[PDB]
């Protein structure tokens, strides 16, 4: 098989930020609210691309974290 580990990626957009605290602190949440592996994002793009284990977690988690915060970010994954 090959699940990856059992884990599942969700890639998002922003346009709404100012310093590195805005994308980078979310990050640092998202990344440390359960199995999150890793994460990054680039302002070049306005967007940033984070994992999140679906066994632990799931894409409902990303979405009740960027109502949590505000940062004007939309996802383009469907799954």
């Amino acid at each position: 098989m090959d699940p990856s580990m059992g884990v599942n990626s969700v890639t998002i957009s922003v346009e709404g930020m100012t310093c590195n605290s805005c994308v980078w602190t979310i990050e640092q949440q998202i990344g440390k609210v359960n199995g999150v592996h890793h994460i990054k994002v680039s302002l070049e793009e306005k967007n940033a691309t984070i994992i999140y284990d679906p066994k632990l977690q799931t894409p409902k988690t990303l979405q009740e974290a960027i109502d949590d915060m505000g940062f004007d970010a939309v996802i383009h994954n469907p799954d």
